[PDB]
């Protein structure tokens, strides 16, 4: 189970695992009491004739309209229907689950004044496995996406339950749940915050961080394949800049290659060159240092590791927040109108994640050109075609795939968090587009795994050609796992399925994404 | 003076001020001894027949060429000429100064093995006020820019000295300095790192952080102008999300507006609406909460403040680093080939700064539409034209300026740190473009001040129209300073010069940028 207790923050790793595995939510007692008290406070404010948005006023474009408390249910049902205007394909079950868990987390903090009955119902709908159909396109940053959920919670719209699409009412009946009856604030509290962009955003972070870690082992395997030198990865020289991500990356690679005899000892190369010295300017077959896609790996992936730490922190904070409006402070029993639904932090974080993904993409696209071009590959056969070159083209065509997906990805990396357009009579006049920002990352992550897959495919074929006796233990593990999906290739063969296989099996944890 | 002492890190604020003011560099004794020892170690390595890039090998495309120690001077002079291939307009004096101070900082750490004589000469050339002419376009991320400097240091190329452009040799003679004589490694050590993108990058950070701080007071003045409510800025509701930049932004605005009577007390508005309540659905002239460009200001500028903290840290770390190759560790007397010249951290930081600038731009462009459109301005006259509307157009045309520069800026925000193209026989196969990334930020910052200038111009005219008796102390200070440059406008007048004046005098610290 995914346990929510008061004041204990939820980690990205926990919510990603809960959403991938459909872990049930369980609540600590104090969470129940806080959610309940928040509603009691609101009710007492309504008796005190407080004026509160979405309780006795209308919303969005009609912010200035008074609406009687007696008409609450009807206003809340109108609200969740009116803003459910997303279109296009439906989110997968894992993203839907993550979204609803992020909403449950936000509401659990006791500042939203959702009733305890509807809060438990939201959890129960989640627990029993109902997955509202959430159309992916539209929304300003997540009314659309969350209103698709609120509608299913009330016995409307559509959902998947046990592998079948059916009406919201059919799914509730099958799951054994009565639909929610919404009173004042309640529609608003279920739909007014950042939970879709968070739910998608967290699942993307978790996937990316995992792929990054794996890619340091793909890198180490490349370096063995290219006979790159390991001395530039020594932690001692990286402690000469205070960048933390760089020093971590170099340390991991350095430790992974410590027992390789494929990776090259710079001191051995230095000796070869010193022995050629005779007081003349002349060319050598050896070179004291390698090309940047090898030697600059820590300086290039270090910023990626560091921007991942910052993204993790922003997502963690946005997940562990009261992203809803208005909000009730239980200590002072005060109500605040505020802007906590605004997704700018997540949207910005997504644009940074997009940039990080394309930076990794360029690196791996460039590794691939090192393997393909015999002038760059440090003694490997052209196109890694070891037998019958000319009669066969070898792996030359994989680069047609990667350079194209890299180019497409570079063109797709325009920041969404700056694209704000004003709507709703200019009430929503500056908006994040955080969920579009996250959907665009998701596309770029698919691209990244394709290009990674071909670097790894190259690296395996390259070490086969070098001889694998000298592989490090950790890189040999990766080489082995890949060799269970793709053979050494001594004849020309379509690699489309091989690449899909490595992407799916080596480079993926969350297969729904 | 700008004092360099061993192991004490230099702050961005100090190097920005040194570069703006042409503070002289002074050295702590230990820095002198460390720089000297680094050279002695290298010399002893050369005697030991070590093979070291740029000392007895050639560089870039000719990495694999052995070059005799006897030919060192000639190789280093060839190197600084061959890579000085920048074109276009010359960097201003402040950016040039910052660049050379960042280089001096990097070399001061004692890992570069530049001679103590050439190190002191670099400082002396800086101190006496010689400013090498550095063409801004070109370079992969800063051989071009730093080789323009290295050439002037050796009595070549061109420089500005005492307000005149002249040859490098003329400027040295006038300043009383003998040109540098370069021995092995020395050309390479002067040009091989990140100092131009750092020098520009730091000057941009400092300017931006200052403009941000000022813009929180421009915001507070806007909110007074628009009669926005201050309750959504209360720190208590912002502590309901753990985002630090957001809570800081709201706190600053909340404290700045504490003594305003122009900004609106939400409780007063709540009372007005409660008094209109009569059990019917109906429209009110009052609304319990405001549009996002007012109420979401902390949620929008908070990510900007937070990404500024991360940028500050990356720049601080890159400034306080040994960004040079190869490097000597003095403890173990070991030499490392490495990738520490790679600007990926700065280039990525610049792309984030670009995004932050456009996010602020959208916000202020949107504030401007609140002032211009009487449906949005909460009781201000259309286009802030209080007298003779129709006969006069008022300030309506300023928005033609800002929407255009905002649109242009949005189109210019494609990340440069992903644009890598391979060169140099694929030795430089993955590159940062960090200096282009910084130059593009610089352009966006000019744009930002134009749009800010018109928001502030609007805000002043708006509070004049409200009556300024109720201004907060801090916002009245800003209103006053602006009113020394631009009057209240009761007739139609070209604002081009007014806007330039506010940009230059209110919104600028570093006038060279
Ligand atoms: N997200 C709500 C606005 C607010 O909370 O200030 C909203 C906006 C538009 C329509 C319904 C609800
Ligand atoms: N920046 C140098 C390369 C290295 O240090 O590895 C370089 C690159 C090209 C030409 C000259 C020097």
């Amino acid at each position: 189970s995914f346990h929510i207790s008061s004041g204990k923050d939820i980690s990205l790793e926990e919510i990603a695992r809960a959403a991938r595995d459909h872990q049930p939510v369980t609540l600590h007692d104090e969470v129940v009491n806080r959610v309940t008290r928040s509603r009691s406070i609101l009710e007492s404010m309504v008796s005190d004739e407080r004026v509160i948005y979405g309780v006795n006023t209308s919303m969005g474009g009609f912010v200035n309209y008074i609406v009687p408390i007696a008409k609450a249910s009807e206003l809340q049902n109108n609200l969740i229907n009116a803003v459910a205007t997303n279109v296009g394909k439906y989110f997968d079950d894992t993203t839907v689950r993550a979204t609803m868990l992020a909403r449950i987390v936000s509401l659990s903090r006791g500042n939203s004044a959702i009733s305890i009955v509807n809060f438990k119902k939201l959890i129960e709908i989640y627990n029993q496995g109902i997955v509202p159909c959430i159309p992916e396109k539209g929304s300003l940053g997540d009314l659309g996406p969350l209103a698709a959920i609120a509608l299913v919670c009330t016995g409307q719209w559509k959902a998947r339950y046990q592998g079948e699409q059916m009406s919201g009412a059919m799914a509730l009946e099958k799951a054994g749940i009565s639909p929610m009856e919404l009173s004042f604030k309640e529609g608003l509290a279920l739909i007014n915050g950042t939970s879709a962009m968070v739910g998608l955003g967290v699942l993307l972070y978790d996937e990316v961080k995992r792929l990054f870690d794996t890619y340091l082992t793909v890198t180490s395997l490349s370096i063995e394949g290219l006979h790159g030198k390991t001395k530039p990865f020594e932690p001692a020289v990286h402690r000469m800049k205070p960048h933390q991500g760089q020093l971590e990356v170099a340390t991991t690679i350095w430790e992974t290659l410590a027992d390789s005899s494929l990776a090259v000892n710079e001191h051995e190369v230095e000796k070869l060159i010193a022995e050629e010295m005779d007081g003349l300017v002349k060319a050598s077959n050896h070179q004291i240092e390698d090309a940047y896609s090898i030697r600059c790996t820590p300086q290039i992936l270090g910023p990626v590791a560091d921007t991942l730490k910052n993204i993790k922190q922003t997502l963690t904070n946005e997940l562990n927040s009261s992203n809803d409006n208005p909000l009730i402070d239980q200590t002072t029993e005060e109500v605040f109108h505020n802007g906590h639904f605004h997704g700018q932090y997540v949207s910005m974080a997504m644009d940074h994640l997009n940039i990080a993904l394309v930076t990794m993409m360029n690196l791996a696209n460039r590794r691939i050109d090192r393997f393909m071009d015999k002038s760059n590959s440090n003694g490997l056969p052209p196109f890694l075609c070891a037998e019958n070159a000319g009669l066969r083209l070898g792996l030359m065509g994989g680069q047609f795939m990667t350079a194209s997906i890299t180019a497409e990805s570079r063109a797709s990396c325009m920041p969404m968090s700056i694209q704000s357009l004003s709507t709703t009579g200019d009430f929503q006049d500056i908006v994040s587009f955080g969920l579009v920002a996250a959907r665009r990352v998701r596309e770029q992550l698919k691209n990244l795994k394709y290009v990674f897959s071909f670097e790894l495919l190259c690296a395996c074929q390259a070490v086969d050609i070098r001889g694998t006796a000298g592989l490090s233990k950790r890189t040999r593990a990766l080489y082995d796992k890949t060799r269970t999906l793709v053979p050494y290739l001594e004849e020309d063969k379509t690699i489309s399925d091989y690449i899909e296989s490595i992407a799916q099996t080596v480079l993926t944890k969350n297969s729904d994404i």
